[PDB]
């Protein structure tokens, strides 16, 4: 089983999943004077207003907050996207402490955390098939620092305390994602992968140049949780991220002058 660790952390996971090694892996460094502004890029278009998030849980990677994706109520659309990517889940990455803890970097600079909110594209009409496809998957990328409390995350850190070892899980509905964006939506965009195994290569990477800012207690929260199942060692989770891979033959895109 993979994980963050020395035996079987990011160095590791080429070993079960080849594709680790491949042509369009994430994450990436973002390199904010070699990635050019293209005009041609649409608005962002977040409509999270009918959003039905479902659970909360501790999957031994990360947190997420899960969704009802079976009709459209929560969708990405325009960008860099053609049609239609309802969201899943949203989960985060971060550190054990706050120089460290993003998974995309800007000009090497690293945050203490990284949001991600997953989507699917509708016209392959389940997640499973969608992963299976170059432009599958569309995921939203936030930045966080530390600084102000972020309102829009005290539901999520209040609820953290009840699934903090791997297969626990709680209700979470009523829970709106409008909550956790930052003011601007200019964003950067790269063809790229998921960056937890199976490593799929099959999504559109849009990354917000704005982070949001959370308090060294919301943070904090994040740090008490723990990798491992009920009653094991405690392992707490921090460093769940996976570096910057690289870039290749690929272009990263501004959608800002
Ligand atoms: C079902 C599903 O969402 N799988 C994912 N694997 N990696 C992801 S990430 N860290 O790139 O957002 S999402
Ligand atoms: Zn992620």
């Amino acid at each position: 089983h993979w994980g963050y660790g020395k035996h079987n952390g990011p160095e590791h996971w080429h070993k079960d999943f080849p594709i680790a090694k491949g042509e369009r892996q994430s994450p990436v460094d973002i390199d904010t004077h070699t990635a050019k502004y293209d005009p041609s890029l649409k608005p962002l278009s977040v409509s999270y207003d009918q959003a039905t998030s479902l659970r909360i849980l501790n999957n031994g990677h990360s947190f997420q907050v899960t969704f009802d994706d079976s009709q459209d109520k929560a969708v990405l659309k325009g960008g860099p996207l053609d049609g239609t990517y309802r969201l899943i889940q949203f989960h985060f990455h971060w550190g054990s402490l706050d120089g460290q803890g993003s998974e995309h970097t800007v000009d090497k600079k690293k945050y203490a955390a990284e949001l991600h909110l997953v989507h699917w594209n509708t016209k392959y009409g389940d997640l499973g098939k969608a992963v299976q496809q170059p432009d599958g998957l569309a995921v939203l990328g936030i930045f966080l620092k530390v600084g102000s409390a972020k309102p829009g995350l005290q539901k999520v850190v209040d609820v953290l305390d009840s699934i903090k070892t791997e297969g626990k899980s709680a209700d979470f509905t009523n829970f709106d994602p409008r909550g956790l964006l930052p003011e601007s939506l200019d964003y950067w965009t790269y063809p790229g992968s998921l960056t937890t195994p199976p490593l799929l290569e099959c999504v559109t990477w849009i990354v917000l140049k704005e982070p949001i800012s959370v308090s060294s207690e919301q943070v904090l929260k994040f740090r008490k949780l723990n990798f491992n199942g009920e009653g094991e060692p405690e392992e707490l989770m921090v460093d769940n991220w996976r570096p910057a891979q690289p870039l290749k033959n690929r272009q990263i895109k501004a959608s800002f002058k």
